[PDB]
């Protein structure tokens, strides 16, 4: 089969509200080990990782806590670049998307060629000059991007990085606010997206086969799922940071999920954005919560028609 | 046109919560006659069957109530051959769906040529061998199935039936909770089936025009719409025993049904699984019971571009 | 670019709630100027319709209001042909849709060659004898319609109208509630429709596709979409007068109205139908209010994937 390495990331200073610290925790205590060991993968557990706080950790600009956001990235690649080494599918349960920095980059130094599917309401694409909030978890893909390079500005604690994906290597799947800014990087650089127009009209299904023929179609290779959780409308996926109206339906994000565990190809997997102290009520956080397990048990063979050994 | 043969079918013993019982009632007090009147088919109310419970039903193994469940489809069967002699189509209202078993099977005796859709969230293909829950709800179609028979063990009250519809003549639509065996007996059997995965790659539009080929192909034929209300997400029909989420929407349970009608070819109807005891709260059940009344409508004509005379 | 004539029409005399009044007012209050002048389209406000009332309005037969009624689609008219011709956009912030008889008449005065698309759970499409409530904001297009003059008797306030689209040069999008009398127009005089039963077979993207190419195939030509709120699912613009379910999602809204931006030959739009005082909660009328702004925003321009100057 596949063999699952899951990572514990609880950082939340890649942006501004601290719950989002509580993601891994929460989706360990709803059972997602047994769930997916119910299903047909082995499971090993490479424990949460802890992040040593920066002291004095200022701002590069309008960027905020860049060093601690950079330290943590760092981390995660070398455990990322760990489980990838054991042979086995990273499954990274962050905080804030500013970790795909690490999840990515770790990953992309066992297999350089790997394809990335960015489930997201956001592009995630602003860099230090362009950011106007100056949350690192909104810039993860600036720092990856390899024809960025020159126009990223050497920020403190991000000298370990090495643009590792190409502007032709990665689709979006779910975009309804991208800033000004960012389009104009997605349309200048030729990135392949399917905003919430597209899904609309090609239907998710046409959607899917496009990306998969688009990534796999020279060549077949590692995949990295980076699925920010507020991809997903907020009427199911609520207790997240930035959530926006319009967005991909329950069984949408499940389809997604089924397809890219079905291609064989998934190698990591980032289950981003789920803040549990941002749910309105207790059945709020609860939603949030089983739709990413649910969303995470699809990638390693859960399908809805059913499964049998 | 086509005269309506409704079939009242207030029977809860093919699994255990007890209203489901309420469905033809509350199906009825919805004013569901006087609708059909106002458009146009001839409604011949045959009322609800008394189903005489039996004293001493001990379980068959696990499997529960075999004999009342046994002879509840017994008598049904019966009376859905009569309607179907009075040159009409069967309409039961009832309440679990082990009661497909025999108006599927007095169908049969009339039309053996049948076809049948299978609207549900679950397979019902367990056999007494199978099942873990051992209600008779979850197992109809594995009695019904001619490739099974030699797999379905003797069980108490089920005497009378033989297997009346192959594998090649039967079309699940809306699958999404089915048991590692069921699965199985889906795969094995090669029957045709539209889970949610199929229904969000191919959207509802292929979905019909594709079972409907599938079962039209070479001949017309009969066709035997079995619906289950849980085939339908939650929010739709909350009402209902075992619901699952990321269903069926509202407008796709009406495409299927305005679909079928077109076909010209629908013979038998069953609305199952309505329990409004199980309503969170009072409209929980008015959202249940006039969704299930929309849905028996379209099947009779009601289009949402309009009607007349 | 082009220009935007924004025209208030506070009027509720067509249908029987005095609330829908409200609409210009609650919908300039959400901002929706400042926020079309923060994408890239000049906005001229011609400011909001005094329609002074009509003392003695007796009732054409079972019609209410007919000299009320028509008089108010008058003065629009006569409102839109100079917005039309300052070349603009003119954009109707109306309260009942039997406005759209002076918005597309003092519209056609400057542009007769406008293909109409139609957005409506309804057909609006009653005369003043197939009419039973007597609202005369279910009636505009059979006054506009050439094909029923003939049909149309002399009714008391539209001695100035003058049949001006035919039956080939508009399309409805989002049907589900046409009456009787409706739906014989529709099939008589070969109106082109796509009902919710169409949008469920093709899709939002295909159902786009064929009304702009039905209505863009021989001739590019001025569009006037009239935008009913209600032609939205009630769960997205609760807010109105006549809510029916099963309606075109949050989603389905944009894609409609990002693609007719996008054909550039937007030339007249009609905000219709929204009621703040028939929100069940404040937040109903928000919910109502904002996807109603949004909707505007996405005919100019707005979309999701991102925009940039
Ligand atoms: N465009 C916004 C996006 S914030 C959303 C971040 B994330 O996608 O990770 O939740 C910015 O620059 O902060
Ligand atoms: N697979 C379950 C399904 S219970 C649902 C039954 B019915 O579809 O009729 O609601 C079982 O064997 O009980
Ligand atoms: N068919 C109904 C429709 S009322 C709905 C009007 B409107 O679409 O403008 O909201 C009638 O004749 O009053
Ligand atoms: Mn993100
Ligand atoms: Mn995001
Ligand atoms: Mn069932
Ligand atoms: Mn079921
Ligand atoms: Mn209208
Ligand atoms: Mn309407």
């Amino acid at each position: 089969s596949r063999t699952i390495g899951i990572i514990g990331a609880p950082f939340s200073k890649g942006q501004p509200r601290g719950g989002v610290e509580e993601g891994p925790t929460v989706l360990r205590k709803a059972g997602l080990l047994e769930k997916l060991k119910e299903q047909e993968c082995d499971v090993k557990d490479y424990g949460d990782l802890p992040f040593a706080d920066i002291p004095n950790d200022s701002p590069f600009q309008i960027v905020k806590n860049p060093r601690s956001v950079g330290k943590a990235s760092e981390q995660l690649a070398g455990k990322v670049a760990e489980v990838k080494k054991n042979g086995r599918i990273s499954l990274v349960l962050g905080g804030d998307h500013s970790l795909a920095i690490g999840s990515i980059s770790g990953h992309a130094r066992v297999h350089p060629d790997l394809g990335v599917i960015w489930v997201d309401a956001h592009t995630d694409i602003n860099t230090p000059l362009t950011t106007t909030s100056g949350n690192l978890h909104g810039q993860p893909v600036s720092f990856l991007l390899k024809e960025l390079k020159g126009k990223i500005p050497d920020v403190p604690g991000f000298s370990w990085v090495t643009p590792c994906i190409s502007a032709k290597d990665i689709v979006y799947i779910g975009l309804r606010d991208v800033d000004p800014g960012e389009h104009y990087i997605l349309k200048t650089l030729g990135i392949k997206y399917f905003s919430m127009t597209e899904v609309d009209r090609l239907g998710i299904g046409k959607v899917m086969e496009e990306t998969l023929s688009y990534l796999l179609g020279r060549k077949k290779r590692p995949i990295h799922l980076s699925f920010d959780v507020d991809g997903l409308d907020p009427s199911f996926t609520p207790a997240t940071g930035t959530p926006v109206v319009g967005g991909l339906t329950y069984r949408e994000g499940l389809y997604i999920t089924e397809e890219i565990y079905k291609t064989g190809l998934l190698s990591g997997l980032d289950i981003m954005e789920v803040n549990p102290s941002l749910g309105k009520t207790p059945e709020e956080v609860t939603r949030t919560v089983n739709t990413a397990v649910a969303i995470t048990l699809a990638c390693f063979g859960l399908a809805r028609e059913g499964n049998h050994k």
